[PDB]
């Protein structure tokens, strides 16, 4: 079999790797290609801070809940391992803040040592009245992409820097199975109106002492529009911007100020911090992760599609569970092509 | 009314700073001046990471528990302060790891959100079977001294670098009150058998993805002789050395390997971090911290001396509670020339 994986981002490569390993033995000519328009230092997966944390409420798909959990376990089972450094993986604890009470999550047991905030801690953040504290994981995308690649290279997966214009284009030229892991730009390959870019702008600042992450939440501002502070590895991440259908990949001076003024008030130790950089990204926002098969129709023979897009603000967080599901379905494509 | 402080350690500098900040207004002739043999970077303080954590067992003079409490409350009310970054202050969470079940401390209700560890967390550390988790503070010496330095210099205080040979020597030139902060080298000023140095070595290393502290305990080989990893502000601190009566102030090759071999087994990710510095200090070990007031005999009439030394491996932890008692003691003296 010949396999083509469009998309060289976290979703795309995790899959390519996870499809390889699993069916490397039970398939003679398993030849995986990756096509993509922007590689590892230039994707939406790079803009992400990579903090493990799914939506605050149940998604339409509870098949999703298990997925983010699946990633977390795999990740934590490799935090205290040599690779972890190359992976951009490590533990990180922090505050989740609200303006009022609110039910627990779902990942409640998934995350490590989940517990409610205490009065005495709340004091440190005047503007808020209720919140949480727990231990999670950060999977930095720049080290993850880099690692996944080297992993995929030794496996023999080749990479090509081409903008696919159509599944047919690839089918018609030899593709047996096509994995669409093309995120927020999946639209151009197949009109999807439920897939919108929730615009993200962030700030990378040098403030080492920051050791705890601080996501806040206010209903009037909106999902990921409430300020957050995620100390990464070599720098700490300011951010808190969410804007649907704003395909504007460019830093906004007015956003800058709402991130700055916003996070400062949260932790004024920040005011005399240092701005290393400012970046913009698009959360592939969609009601529920598109993870399913499709039957594209051509000249002679029909070719399968495995769609893997729309993870929005929780890409890194749910990546594996999905990349490991997509492989699941890929084995179903083989049983059907009768091979075994 | 001349005051002479000897020792520009955390104890010296902090005490010398309350005596002023809290009396400069009530004494037209208030003269504070500190003498020291070793300044800013060459004190024991400098070798300390500065993690606020007393001893597991209760303090001997039950007043100390109260002083630590005072420290963590003055520190915690300034964690988000305009100066928090200067003082070298920041919150930080982490693990204690015991081999067996072991009673709670007593400061449990003074740190931020104490609690036992779940078994999934104990899976991070195979060698161990039981532990604690909580948020705390780090007061880096290298910067906490430099802070107190400037606060003092603008407050009129003067620093002179000289190796005081005797108490008389100071009295002779007109020391009305002498506040002794000599710490470990206190012995050679007024013989003390109970004040011993527990020599300590550490290792500063480059591993930014460290976010929690990991203090292991191993009663096998006594106090502090178990690895620990305290992430600093610029660099992470390895270590786990307690050696009583060792006045050797030079790094040891077998200590280096103990610091390394031993720390890595805890956090294997460390097996790759770059080594930045190795230093050595002496913990002012003494059955119970010498904070009192003695009437020092000097020829004709007297010259007052306040003792404040022997703060074990928890100088920083309790530094403040003392600097505030000692000024209280500087009050009782000031009320015996019978002044309002
Ligand atoms: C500010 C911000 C903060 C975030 N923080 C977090 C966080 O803390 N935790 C978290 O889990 N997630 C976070 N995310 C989001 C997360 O990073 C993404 O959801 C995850 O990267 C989606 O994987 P992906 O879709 O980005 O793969 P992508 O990066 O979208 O893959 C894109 C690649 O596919 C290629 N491609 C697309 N279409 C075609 C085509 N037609 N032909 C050829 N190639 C094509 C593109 O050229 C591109 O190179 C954040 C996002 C933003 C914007
Ligand atoms: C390896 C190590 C790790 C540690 N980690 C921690 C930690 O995480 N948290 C914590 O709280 N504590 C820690 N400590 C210990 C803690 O830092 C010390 O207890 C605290 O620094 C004591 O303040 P001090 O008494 O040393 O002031 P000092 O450093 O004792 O003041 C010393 C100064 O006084 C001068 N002096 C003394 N006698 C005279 C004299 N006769 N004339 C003139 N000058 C004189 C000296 O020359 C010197 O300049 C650690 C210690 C070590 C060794």
């Amino acid at each position: 079999m010949r396999v083509v994986v469009i998309g060289a981002g976290v979703i795309g490569l995790s899959t390519a790797l996870c499809i390889h390993e699993r069916y490397h033995s039970v398939l003679q000519p398993l030849d995986i290609k990756v096509y993509a328009d922007r590689f590892t230092p230039l994707t939406t997966t790079d803009v992400a801070a990579g903090l493990w944390q799914p939506y605050l409420s149940d998604p339409n798909n509870p098949q999703e809940a298990d997925w983010s959990q699946q990633t977390f376990d795999y990740l934590l089972s490799h935090v205290h391992s040599p690779n972890a450094e190359n992976l951009g993986l490590f533990l990180i604890s922090g505050y989740n803040l609200f303006h009022e009470a609110i039910p627990d999550p779902s990942w409640k047991d998934t995350v490590l040592g989940f517990r409610k905030l205490t009065p005495r801690e709340l004091d440190m953040f005047p503007d808020y009245g209720y919140g949480w504290f727990h231990t999670s994981l950060i999977l930095e995308g720049k080290n993850y992409l880099q690692w996944l690649t080297e992993r995929l290279t030794e496996r023999g997966v080749k990479f090509f820097q081409r903008k696919v214009e159509s599944f047919e284009e690839v089918a018609r030229e030899g593709a047996d199975v096509i994995v669409n892991c093309t995120g927020v730009w999946a639209g151009a390959l197949q009109r999807d109106p439920l897939l919108q870019p929730g615009r993200g702008q962030i700030m990378k600042v040098d403030a080492p002492w920051m050791k705890h992450f601080i996501l806040t939440h206010d209903p009037e501002r909106g999902i990921y529009n409430s300020p957050y502070i995620i100390p990464g590895t070599q720098t700490v991440t300011l951010g808190g911007i969410f804007q649907l259908g704003n395909w504007s990949e460019l830093n906004n001076i007015q956003d800058h100020n709402t991130i700055w003024e916003g996070c400062c008030r949260l932790e004024p130790t920040l005011k005399n911090a240092r701005i290393i950089g400012e970046r913009t990204g698009f959360r592939p926002v969609r009601p529920q992760i598109r993870l399913e098969r499709e039957q594209l129709r051509t000249g002679p023979s029909n070719t399968e599609v495995i769609h893997n897009y729309g993870h929005g603000g929780y890409g890194l967080t749910i990546h594996w569970g999905c990349a490991l599901e997509a492989a699941k379905l890929f084995g179903r494509i083989l049983e059907e092509k009768k091979l075994s």
